[PDB]
């Protein structure tokens, strides 16, 4: 049997023996079926790469729309398996229109049922935009378009595995389990470098927070790498993680990372998935020709996403959080559910010696040049006695509690469990 | 620093004699007031450029938040006049937090009351992000916003900035009603504004202004950003409408990353405030970035599908010359539940131009033809292909065009469709 065969591909994706076709098999270029994924009733459709390379026509598009209507009616997740050059040119405008009706069904489903895309072959034209309307896109390598793909699998079978796990993440979200959170506690601070001025990969921190046995399904790892986002489980419960990555661009927010974070916040908010926000950000960067327009418009989008978000969202400041980027990374002013800080964390407008160079610029400029640097360091040292540090932030009220890093998991879980499912 | 005085700036913006302070003056760096704009009750606040460069502190940010809370309770438009270097560094984290609370209030108001920003001087730091959270940003030339597309409207000077800000309050809050008599009195032969050759480029803006009322400004948004797409507010027989139109003068009128984003953002803004849409379509395809990066047009194009697909205000489409392929679907097509789709009699609706199409469908037959005959053969196949496909008659049979119209009735045909539509759904 040809590897591209759509029944074979659906049967690989679904639970063995669960497949039930929604229509008679035909030459339309699409096969749609009901099935189960680890017990969850799921709808899926597959483009038929053996017929016209999978090109989309009126009758195949109608099968996809019918499957979307079936899935919306029963509130089931819907998975598309994509292998297709686009609309059938020979069918003309009728095919364009039917492709648009596929788009309109995905839009009607948006935020209502989870939509997973598994791209296992070449996907072009209308078949590139279809997956782009869904919530998570898994790409097998055998299938520039930066940002569009969320997860790169190893091969086709591995792509179905990741797709199946995503169905579980969205449809078997579970409950937080305080006792499982405690059993997984470790000293996560031990993963930071000894010098607070050295850069590190944030991913080990993220996996130490998340459940030891569950994978971290990172989204868009190679796009906007100063920001890490993805799905995992915290004490058995599906959570979303966003974390500045000091390893790239100093961990700074820029236009792409703000957009990556905002899109992920909106996805999690839409499906009731709470957020853990691991903050270690020193500032924000401009474009390339130094145009601030992108980070301003995309940064505003990030502000908008957190401000409107109603799922529980808890912030953990590990080391630094400065300036405008501090506000954007789920701050109390944007109604963060709770803000935690590790003991050595600094919450400030900017570095002390940068801040002193502005606040005392005239005094410093009026001092003899041979004794200016010694006065700058003295005023900086006095500035840190008052500004920064957790207790200043605690007194202000922008941090709710300083926590022992050995209790990060149970503190985060406790805060997420106490919040309502909605409002913030 | 008298000319930057907040009470005077507020008074120059509001109707003469309507200003009523919402708190007593101080040196917080913000003055907030209630007023009227051509009669409409309006809330406004002015950063005080005469106090510490307008730098934002806890006290001033608190006046702004109370101004927003007042405007939200009364469902009044709220106008910010911006001249500020950012948060007061000496207040430390407390000022950051208060600036954040200003952001949070703008977010609560989002889509609920119109928010207009008039940037009359420098606006930097948090005072750059404030305007970016609002619906329309008017910028006076003696000004800059720093820390494109952020600025919607560029005025001639500070006073012009207030005039344009005042007109925007009118467009959002005195939307009016459609008037069949005034629509027909304004009918002209819009098609005559096209070139004679269907291959020549042209500025779409005279077509737009000929649809809109002759006595009323077309307030184009972001004219110098994503120039293949034109968007803005004007009036159609007195009724506020939003316009989207591919501009063939730039990039052949193609869609691309930033034109998709320009269009999507503008669609969601009109839809939020009940403003019907006119979509003037003449689009031959879509484009990647110069690096051949498609991820922008895919991501932003999907967001434009979403914006039209979810849109519930009346939205009517006019095909002037041509609309092709995926760009066809995205430009308020029947498949995204456009209210009504109109076409001029010679318009083309097709997957692609006929020559391109038969060049693919009959690649082998053309490659086999003798070089000096492979062209006459191409034109023969292309004319056979457009006998059966691409015309308005065929689009009417299919059902993706609702009506072929006389271009001399464009303006009154669009008005009729928008006026008789449900205010919500589609
Ligand atoms: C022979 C073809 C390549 C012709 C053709 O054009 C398509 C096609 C159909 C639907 C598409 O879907 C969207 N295209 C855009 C473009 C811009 C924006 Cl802003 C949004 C969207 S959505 C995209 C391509 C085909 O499949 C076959
Ligand atoms: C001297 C200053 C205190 C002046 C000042 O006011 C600010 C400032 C304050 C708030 C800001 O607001 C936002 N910044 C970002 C960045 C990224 C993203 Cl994604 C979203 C947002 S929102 C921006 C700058 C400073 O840093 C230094």
């Amino acid at each position: 049997l040809d590897p591209r065969d759509p029944l074979l591909r659906l049967s690989n994706f679904f639970d063995d023996g669960s497949v039930e076709l929604l229509h008679e098999r035909d030459r339309s270029g699409v096969l749609a079926a009901a099935g189960t994924v680890n017990g969850v009733r799921t709808i899926a459709f597959c483009t038929d790469g053996t017929v016209m390379g999978g090109a989309m026509g009126v009758e195949g598009c109608t099968h996809i729309v019918n499957a979307y209507d079936t899935a919306i009616e029963d509130q089931s997740p819907i998975v598309g398996i994509w292998h297709s050059g686009g609309a059938r040119l020979a069918e003309g405008v009728r095919a364009l229109h039917a492709v648009g009706q596929v788009f309109e069904a995905m839009i009607r489903a948006s935020g209502y049922i989870p939509q997973i895309s598994v791209v296992v072959g070449f996907a072009a034209g209308g078949a590139a935009y279809g997956p782009a309307l869904t919530d998570v896109v898994v790409m097998a390598p055998e299938s520039k378009k930066s940002g569009v793909c969320h997860i790169v699998a190893d091969d086709e079978l591995d792509a179905y595995d990741r797709g199946r796990r995503l169905v579980g993440l969205f449809c078997q979200q579970g409950h937080f389990d305080r006792s499982k959170a405690e059993a997984g506690d470790t000293d996560i601070h031990a993963l930071l470098p000894e010098s607070s001025r050295r850069a590190y990969d944030v991913r080990p921190i993220v996996t130490a927070i998340l459940d030891a046995d569950t994978p971290f399904d990172e989204f868009q790892a190679n796009w906007a790498p100063s920001m890490v986002v993805g799905l995992g489980r915290l004490s058995g419960r599906t959570v979303g993680v966003l974390a500045n990555n000091p390893l790239r661009l100093g961990g700074c927010l820029n236009s792409e990372s703000a957009e990556k974070a905002a899109r992920f916040v909106r996805l999690c908010d839409a499906f009731g998935i709470p957020l853990v926000v691991v903050v270690d950000v020193p500032g924000y960067l401009p474009g390339v020709d130094q145009e601030w327009g992108g980070v301003v418009r995309r940064g505003a989008k990030l502000l908008h996403a957190f401000g409107e978000c109603t799922v529980p969202r808890v912030t953990l400041v590990t080391r630094k959080t400065y300036g405008g980027a501090y506000i954007a990374m789920n701050s109390r002013s944007l109604n963060a559910t709770k803000v935690f800080a590790w003991p050595d964390a600094e919450v400030a407008v900017m570095g002390a010696k940068a801040a002193v160079g502005i606040l005392h610029k005239k005094k410093l400029a009026a001092a003899p040049e041979h004794e200016r640097e010694a006065l700058h360091d003295q005023l900086a040292a006095e500035h840190e006695r008052i500004a920064g540090g957790v207790d200043s932030a605690l007194d202000i009220g922008v941090v709710d509690e300083k926590i022992d890093p050995a209790h990060t998991r149970s503190k985060l879980t406790e805060a997420l469990a106490q919040a309502p499912a909605r409002r913030g």
